[PDB]
């Protein structure tokens, strides 16, 4: 046979600061010189971060895409794809970030009377970076929900981008469900003292989520359960709480229920707001997506714990990942993660951390359920070690010499473009890695062809997506390092 779908798309993020903070776009020059560096290196395309912020900052329904249609048409000029994402979140906000970017002050400003929009700790801090789900239905934004403004910013997009959605250059949209994009709780907040390897905390006490909580544990026959308030703070250990503790009370009925709530609400949160993405962008050659992140630490351990407070209620004998495919396939949608170039001996010993099997056990569940799976590396890196690593996790058995890969990504989007990317040996070996991802065939333009995006299949019933938890699978064999590695 023949030996072409080995072939991996390489996609490389934009700058942070491709668009300044102001909703203007500076760098015409920058970036189309940066964009011929990269298809000279014959690369797939490239993804960009499209901020709620900017777009919809000055006030409800105003939105300003002028900026990222100057992006847009120098990628469209480049004959590159692109991979754009519906960013809900905040950009930056921590001392020391360069490009800040909060979500609109008009949506902030109804903070101001109810704070709880905001993902909230036991301790009562709120946290800005995005809205927590628990107000996806309520209409406290000048008459709509939360829920509403993403759909109509999605739309608002796929009108104003209509050039270069018919013309195919945007393949893949993807859906921003949390913090820094990523569907989760932001359980581990640097703004709030987080130092890794945290467990974090449960982010669950607005009071949208409280009184859903107590709605279900009433229904469930037990008003006495509360929140939890007694699983320690961000800095924590699992030790060091009862709740996560060995015979600890993530283990008793109590603890299960919580936590099948506390991920169940992650799973819908998405599944609702891919719905109504889905609706958006009917008819457009253009693949769904979300963004998983990468909680390696404590991986080690049976408590999970810093996946659990995070909303992945992952154990060693519950896959909270499958499930979470699982209600991707519907939507036929892509699960993008990260931690692509990381390896087990790279990490701590005190972190329990197990970046490798943890991307294991992602892959394996997205491709056990038929979906599109892509991969991010999570850390800025320039070496040949890191590139055999995504290499490695890209085809899992190397090359197939007469077939197609038994497994393989969809697709991989380096982290981040720069100028130090593009220069000296840095620049020799990323070409040299697409190169490999390509299997040596050369960068193809017409690959992976995207279909008209048709409508998603109906609501699965919550039994059927918590079915993908258990038995809990042994993930598909990865071969220690690749079969095509880049020199050093």
């Amino acid at each position: 046979g023949n030996m072409l779908a080995n072939y991996v798309q390489v996609y490389v993020m934009l700058p942070l600061d491709v668009v300044s903070v102001d909703n203007k776009f500076e760098k015409g020059d920058e970036i189309r010189a940066q964009l011929k560096k990269l298809t000279e290196a014959g690369v797939d395309g490239v993804m960009i971060d499209v901020w709620w912020g900017l777009v919809e900052g000055k006030g409800p329904k105003a939105y300003d895409w002028s900026a990222y249609k100057q992006v847009f048409d120098l990628v469209h000029e480049a004959g590159l794809k692109l991979q754009a994402i519906m960013s809900f979140h905040q950009c930056g906000g921590n001392v020391g970030d360069v490009v800040n970017i909060p979500i609109p002050q008009w949506v902030r400003d109804v903070g101001a009377t109810d704070p709880d929009i905001f993902y909230t700790n036991r301790g009562g801090t709120r946290n800005i970076e995005y809205l927590t789900l628990g107000v996806d239905d309520q209409p406290l934004f000048h008459g709509r929900t939360a829920v509403q403004m993403y759909a109509d910013y999605m739309a608002s997009f796929r009108e104003n981008m209509k050039k270069f959605l018919d013309a195919g250059t945007i393949v893949d949209i993807e859906v921003g469900l949390g913090p820094a994009g990523e569907m989760r709780y932001p359980s581990y907040p640097q703004s709030q003292g987080w130092v890794f390897p945290g467990i974090g905390e449960f982010i669950c006490y607005d009071k949208y989520l409280e009184a859903d909580f107590k709605a279900a544990a009433a229904k469930a026959g037990h008003p006495e359960w509360e929140l939890p308030d007694d699983a320690g703070e961000y800095n924590d250990t699992p030790e060091k709480t009862q709740f996560f503790k060995d015979n600890g009370t993530y283990l008793t009925e109590k603890g299960k229920f919580f936590l099948s709530w506390y991920s169940n609400k992650l799973i819908k949160h998405g599944d609702k707001i891919l719905d109504e993405a889905n609706k958006v962008f009917l008819g457009c050659r253009v693949q769904l997506a979300i963004k998983i992140s990468g909680i390696h630490w404590w991986y080690r351990v049976p408590n999970h714990a810093a996946e659990l407070t995070a909303g992945y209620y992952n154990l060693d004998d519950r896959d909270g990942y499958r499930t979470i495919a699982r209600m991707l396939t519907r939507h036929h949608a892509s699960m993008n993660f990260t931690c692509a170039e990381m390896r087990d001996s790279e990490q701590s010993e005190e972190a329990k951390s197990a970046p490798e099997e943890l991307v294991q056990q992602v892959l394996s569940a997205g491709w056990r359920e038929g979906l599109h799976v892509a991969c991010e590396n999570a850390l800025g890196r320039y070496d040949a070690t890191a590139y055999n690593t995504i290499l490695r996790n890209a085809r899992p058995k190397g090359i197939n010499k007469n077939g197609p890969p038994e497994h393989k990504l969809f697709g991989f989007t380096y982290l981040r473009l720069s100028n130090e990317l593009l220069e000296g040996q840095n620049y020799a070996t990323f070409q040299t890695f697409v190169e490999k991802m390509h299997a040596n065939l050369g960068h193809d333009p017409s690959v992976d062809p995207v279909a008209p995006l048709e409508r998603s299949k109906p609501e699965m019933p919550i039994e059927m997506i918590l079915k993908a938890a258990q038995p809990k699978l042994e993930p598909f064999p990865f071969d220690k390092n690749t079969d095509l590695p880049v020199k050093d």
